[PDB]
């Protein structure tokens, strides 16, 4: 599994100025806790609070990005989700979420 400290190091250096700029792991990173958010977002809090000391940081972080609107959602799609993404994506995404 990846290392939780991967997962808030990786919120922490995310810029709101350098969204075009996402390339690698920290896009799948960053669609699998906006889809932490979009789906659980009561689990995001207490994962943030158990897994951060600054969790209202990472919470209007996770604000702002999501108010930019420059990035993808995604919905309820079965399996296709693991299909046709990075697989880094559902696994920050299910650690996020059991």
């Amino acid at each position: 599994i990846i290392s939780t400290d991967e997962i808030i190091e990786c919120l922490q250096n995310a810029k709101i100025q350098d969204i075009e700029n996402w390339k690698g792991n920290n896009l799948a990173i960053i669609k699998g806790l906006i889809r932490t958010y979009n789906e659980e977002k009561n689990r995001l809090v207490e994962f943030f609070e158990d897994n951060c000391v600054n969790s209202l940081y990472l919470v209007e972080k996770l604000k702002e990005i999501i108010n930019s609107g420059s990035i993808t959602v995604g919905k309820s799609v079965t399996s296709k989700f693991i299909r046709n993404n990075h697989p880094l994506t559902v696994e920050t995404y299910l650690k996020t979420k059991l």
